[PDB]
């Protein structure tokens, strides 16, 4: 049998059948349940139909910051993402599960303990995010920028070994720039508050918001013309109008103490892990910056961290960002091309030898 | 047995068998007692016993505002409503009774009391009259606009979730029209004065009065033409002839200033229940307005309630009130309905629950 | 023992025993003195005697208006009634007695003390002679109008209910009619002035009178014609005769201003003591007029009756004038049917009760 | 020039001069006509001349219940107020009329027609009676009982705002005493039925009648004694004799059952008239009852109006009523205030503003 | 000239001038309207005396949730403070206005602009109300819980600094548990509409509720005794008494489902915003819990304050939660020592400085 390729991000759950170029189940990894007693009954709604039901329910999302927090709720959206969004048998596929970099131990070995023996799946691997992303482009040497709904981290690698001690991780990334937006919404006089309203913050964040190439000028002109300001109508049809706010929001991926938050941004963590490499490899990295995930979607984002990291590069190197067009599903992509190479299939962590050597045999290439 | 459905309503006793689809006994819940002293004998009449007889009686209507306020009155109009009209032992059937949201908790109590302990019923319920009119018009969403003799009230449901802190009652219905309608008719040198008056002008009301699609355009057109102005024969055979007074009436529900009532009117309050509600059900509430009982009868109510709520919503939403035949009886019909499901049959609080559990037990799904 | 009924009205006693339907005794409740002293003996006539030998005789009569004037001759008159008429000892049998309504509450104490200590009947009632009436046309809904020789009266009564606050009652019957009737006769030369001439002038008025039913076009006939023109004999044998004072006698009834009486008529007091009550009943009143008396029994009188009441009445209303033959005796039929009602058993005042609670036990239905 | 206040009342015409503090006319409101043709000359006769030649004259009242029913009548009593009692030309003086609450619009209409167009006032008023009362006590807040021949009504005032929906109006007054007082005189034997004889009875009523503190027990005294019992000089010098016919007749105020009337006594509607009113405003309305006109000049009615709404009031409130002496004119008094006041100037209707805006102009200010 | 230093609350205006430690002028910050027309004059009543008169007016707050929504009323109130309450000329004085955090700028920029072009002021600042709210309790560290009529937040501050991201803000305070007490004293029988109803029911709040230190022991007490039932005597001296409603809602502030609000209680959001600062100050946040404004006045508030966050706190914490005597006043008290020292003469926004840099200038430190 093929295997299953779950990124099981923590925003969306993205998940499909090894050697397809795209994921069949892509929906929003929440678990809603009922704010209200029912007069008039499901206890609880899982992924788009917490999204339909959206206005009754209170969402959670069982991860954050790529740790799984709520284990029955990630339970939930596995037995719904294998049995109602791919409808298959999990006990006949291997399935090569996925995490960020420097997660605790614990987070990887509890995820393959419930697949081992809930879902009761024959063999098991879960991949770091930024290997699969470079997978995706075919690149075999460069500096992963992935950045999702939890987590942004930089993983490099060079000719196909990596280098675990320039591993980067910052826990700023797509939600942290949603609960940024609905504060600086509130400045136009919106008030949201609810976990339902933070996922229309979401959709104004995906549609209107845009990377300022240079932000103080962007504010200037903001601050001088209304050619910047857009409109959005609610599920309620009333309309929204929204300025500066637009691009304020997405410069707190490079101006990180917009949140309170004590970082250097995307192009100074791409650099500083660069940084952190040997001499010889750093003109090839400097070459070959590769961005993934959803949060590197904003219109112009990659032609300003190309225009940053060259302000920080020493002026001889040539700089290129390689941005693909569904860089926002390239972890599934590259993990879909390695559970269908033949020499990957040495590697699945076997029922069996699980029984054997218990959650030890999990970590063998583990960051 | 099958169960008997009581509306048991403040200006209409509406009660039968579940899973008819009209009420056998329809009656008007008066008690009437002689004025004069006999010189030619019953005490006391019930119902259609003391309309046709109402010359010499004062009428008392035991429920004002869904509150009933004298209990012997209601006790008498339970036993001719079981024993007279149905013709039926009560102490066979689980009896279905129906209630406004937001009465006092002791209502409820001492109705439950009665029927367990006079009428020996053996198993009870009390639903919400607003919830019944949603099963209905078999609609799972919307938002009830239900104006009774006694109460208007706005129920929102979204999905079969009921929205309490949503739940808007107004004491404002048909009866503070009929007083308002005899103000008005005062104007004409008519004066109505006794409680046997009243059920005259009540006729007047229910046959000669519209709902004005343009009130100050009505008011302008009978303060030019006799066109909008039409006669009615009195119990006398004298003819009575009213103009604005047609339309003057209706309007209270619009605007209750005219009865010294601060309020808003049946539009504002339910488009303030609607707005009470998370945006995400706003759009599938605008939809869905179900409008229920007789005080929603008047020629026009609609297509009026329509246009307002229309003015007050924003220009995207589809506005669409579902007002259909019969919906004098839309909760009777949707109590017919629930007391014949079989998922219901769990919920009759039966006599030993309550001889159990005390007036605690009624309240399980109360507002 | 059976009852006696004793009707006792001011112009003839008629009196008998209940279950009867007819009475035995009916003579003219008259007492008569000698004008001249006897020179060849009886110092006092009673009744039919009084007729017979009235030439010698000052006739009084002991009521006046339904009220008894004088006591002493009302006490022989009904000495009379019980020892030489019926035959009876009256203290072995309850006597109904009868009384108009609003009459003096004196009048009625009098009558029961009388009926208590001098003849020492064991039980007694008084009927107001207008619910008697109602009870001789079997009908238990009416406005009887009631016209003996002292008071006409309209009492409505509804599904028996009397209507207390709209009982009429008119100083204008058959004996204002004699002396009416007297000074129109002086018209045509013929002078009647004793007491015992007034006696024949009832006896013109009973045989020649009739009620014209346009008034005013038979005055233009008799203007025209003498085909109205009657002759009648005296006991005398000599011949008198009269033409448009047959029917303008009775019309006295109509318009009293005839006789300097400021009232409305009998059309106008019926039509007035309708509109007295509630709406509801008046369309149930208006279809049943019910006359009695013998000032009823003028020719054509419900004729016109029924015409002027149409004139006054709203046009859609049916008007009905219930004018039985045997209405002149009905208040004593409908008195000899409620003393034999088992129902009825119960309200007589018995002797014992009278000595116990006095004169104010003989008001407890009495108007 | 100085404006005519005409209070125009059902029972009494009393009209004078602005700024004057008691009414130069003062007269009996009456029409009356020969019951019978001269041989010896005035066709009708108005006021004191109907009163002094009352016994040959029909009198007609052309107002009853507040509401003008004959119109040729109410321009001879206008004709003679203002020709012959006031002896003034209509024509120079603004003439403020008055009115009951909640006549009919077309009395008003009328009313300003005749004045514009026969007597050519040259501006014009009407007022509400129970507010000029309120401005005879001084106050600005309070609730004003006005019971005069026709109405009774209570306008609740607080502050110097009216409360429209809780003004209550009585069709109960003292004509309506005078007529009942006929019916229970007619149980002591004394029959009045001219409509010259109602005119001894309210002479009657207005010198012996007094309201009973404690009805049941004033009826056991009267029922024990003749105490209460007090005689009376007919005009003819004939004496009659009443004993607890002189509280029974104003005790019709507090329980109009009594005539048949289903109501609320004077103490009931006052008390519901508080209880219509916002709760802040009640305790300044029960220590601020105010009463005026006749038929609240019946001794000792204030002291049983306290002592029923103190039963009726929660026990924490003051309860004060005041009733000064001359509240008999205190309407009379009160326009007489507003007509000289500098802010009322503004509010006359003039004759130019009726011919151009016609009868719609006149109810600016109308309950 | 002394500063003024203007609270401006939504629920009360507090001003006086800075220096006095307490406000001169407190009074409720409603315009009323009158509901009827005059007919005996003052359009609209500001404060106290919209509160004296409030059973005519229909009462509108001009500020919901510290948002400033009718703007014509807010310069209404503001007049009467400085004219009327204050009676100072403001064109001589620098006034210190005071805001929420996280509110609309247009909010704070439509207040600066009113004050310097209707009011004329000088000078003119706007602090955070939780800042001043430090001041007052001398602390230079802590996290103050400041809840008024309108709004709670907490505002983390350490030595000085304040933590912007810290911030947290609920549109939960004071008068949604006065529109949630109407609604579980409905459960009684007791009905509270109009909006002169809600100041009764906000007097009975601020007098009978109180914090329950464990909410399902009270709720099992209160279904058990009496004792915790009292009685409160409305204007119109009727009572009505209230049971675990006394405590059922202030619970509210810990559990917001009650009123369908989706959201941490104030423990929760007070724990929340300790937990978002770094670890170093927290034990310095815990131990300075600063309470302020009306809404933590209740009985048993701090004390069921410090039991909740003890058992959200790390078992080793010293949790100590100051709440003064006066911290209703403490914002002002706070604006008042902050207004008279020397270091704060720097920050005046001065009027010349206004017309320079426009809207713009008003934002320096914000929130
Ligand atoms: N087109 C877009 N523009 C901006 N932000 C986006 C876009 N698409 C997704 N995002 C944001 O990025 C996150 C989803 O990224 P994704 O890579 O799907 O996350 P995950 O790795 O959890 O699947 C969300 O915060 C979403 O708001
Ligand atoms: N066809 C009609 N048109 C206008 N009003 C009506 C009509 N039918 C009933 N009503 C009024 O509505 C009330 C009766 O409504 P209903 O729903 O039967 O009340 P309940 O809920 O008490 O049974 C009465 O006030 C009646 O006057
Ligand atoms: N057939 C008749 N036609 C006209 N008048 C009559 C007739 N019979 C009796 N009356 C008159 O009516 C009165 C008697 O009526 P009646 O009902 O017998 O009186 P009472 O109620 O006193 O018995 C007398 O005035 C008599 O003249
Ligand atoms: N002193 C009095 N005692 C009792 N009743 C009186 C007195 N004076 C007048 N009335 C009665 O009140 C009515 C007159 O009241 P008034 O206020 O003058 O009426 P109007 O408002 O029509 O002028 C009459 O019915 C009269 O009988
Ligand atoms: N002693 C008290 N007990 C309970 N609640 C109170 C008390 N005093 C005031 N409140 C409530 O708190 C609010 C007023 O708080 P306050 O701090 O004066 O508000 P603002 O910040 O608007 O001035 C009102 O809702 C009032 O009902
Ligand atoms: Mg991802
Ligand atoms: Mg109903
Ligand atoms: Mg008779
Ligand atoms: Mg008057
Ligand atoms: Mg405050």
């Amino acid at each position: 049998t093929t295997a299953l390729v779950c990124d099981n991000g923590s925003g969306l759950v993205k998940a499909g059948f090894a050697g397809d170029d795209a994921p069949r189940a892509v929906f929003p990894s929440i678990v809603g349940r009922p704010r209200h007693q029912g007069v008039m009954q499901k206890d609880s709604y899982v992924g788009d139909e917490a999204q339909s039901k959206r206005g009754i329910l209170t969402l959670k999302y069982p991860i954050e910051h790529g740790i799984i927090t709520n284990w029955d709720d990630m339970e939930k959206i596995w037995h719904h993402t294998f049995y109602n969004e791919l409808r298959v048998a999990p006990e006949e596929h291997p399935t090569l599960l996925t995490e960020a970099p420097l997660n605790p131990k614990a987070n990887r070995e509890k995820m393959t303990q419930i697949m081992f023996e809930t879902f009761n799946v024959p063999a098991m691997y879960v991949a770091i995010q930024a290997v699969l992303s470079l997978y995706a482009s075919g690149r075999t040497t460069g500096i992963v920028l992935d950045s999702g709904d939890g987590v942004t981290h930089n993983v490099p690698i060079y000719e196909g070994y990596a280098l675990p001690h320039a591993i980067m991780r910052l826990d700023l990334a797509g939600r942290d720039l949603t609960d940024y937006l609905m504060k600086i919404l509130t400045e136009r006089g919106y008030s949201f508050v609810t976990t339902a309203e933070r996922e229309i913050v979401r959709d104004i964040k995906e549609k209107l918001c845009y990377v300022a190439l240079d932000f103080e000028n962007e504010m200037a002109t903001a601050a001088s013309s209304s050619s910047l300001e857009k409109s959005y109508e609610l599920p309620d049809g009333q309309v929204i109008t929204i300025g500066n706010e637009r691009f304020r929001c997405p410069e707190t991926l490079f101006q990180p103490s917009f949140i309170g938050m004590e970082s250097a941004g995307i192009h100074e963590t791409t650099y500083n892990s660069i940084m952190k490499c040997d001499i010889d490899i750093r003109k090839d990295l400097y070459a070959n910056n590769v961005m993934s995930g959803g949060t590197t979607m904003y219109p112009g984002i990659a032609d300003r961290m190309q225009k940053e990291i060259t302000a920080l590069a020493p002026s001889t190197m040539k700089i290129k960002i390689i941005a693909p067009p569904e860089r926002k599903y390239s972890v599934w992509i590259g993990g879909s091309i390695l559970a269908s190479l033949s020499t990957f299939q040495q590697m699945w962590i076997t029922k069996q030898e699980y029984d054997e050597a218990g959650p030890s045999i999990v970590h063998r290439k583990c960051f």
